[PDB]
DNA sequence: TATATTGCGCAATAT
DNA sequence: TATATTGCGCAATAT
C-alpha cells in the first residue's frame, strides 16, 4: 500500500526480519560447532576404549601360566 | 519487467532458488541428523567406557591379600 | 546464453 | 497496535 501507517509497519518488519534471519544464522554456526564438540568428544571416548583394551591385552598376554602347584 | 528474455531468466531463476533453498532445507535436516547420530555414538561409547571401569572394579575389589607365602 | 547461491523486501502467518 | 518466522520473488553475485 501507500498509506503512513503502512510504511512505518513494513519498516519495522524489514529489522524484525533481518535480526530474525542473524538469529537463525548464529543458530546453524552452533549447530556446526556443536557437531565438531560432539565428534571431539567422540574421538576422545573411542581412544579411551582402547587404550582400555591395549592394556587389558598386555594385561593377559604375559600372564599365560598362573601357578597350578598341583 | 524489461523484455520477453527478462521474463524467461527470471521464471527460470525462480525455479534455480526453489530448487537451491529445497537443498538447502535438506542439508539442515541431515546436520540435524548426524547431530543424534553423533549423540548417540556418544552415548554407546560413555556406556561402554563404564562398563569397562566396573568390570576392572570388581576384579580387583574381589582380589585380596593374593598370596605371598613370604 | 547456463544454473546455483544469497542479501533483501514483501506479505502471510505465528506467537 | 506488538515482534518473530517463513514462503516467495527479485537482483546481485558466484560457479
Amino acid at each position: 500500500k501507500h498509506s503512513d501507517e503502512y510504511k512505518i509497519r513494513r519498516e519495522r518488519n524489514n529489522i524484525a526480519v533481518r535480526k530474525s534471519r542473524d538469529k537463525a544464522k548464529m543458530r546453524n554456526l552452533e549447530t556446526q560447532h556443536k557437531v565438531l564438540e560432539l565428534t571431539a568428544e567422540n574421538e576422545r571416548l573411542q581412544k579411551k576404549v582402547e587404550q582400555l583394551s591395549r592394556e587389558l591385552s598386555t594385561l593377559r598376554n604375559l600372564f599365560k601360566q598362573l601357578p597350578e602347584p598341583l
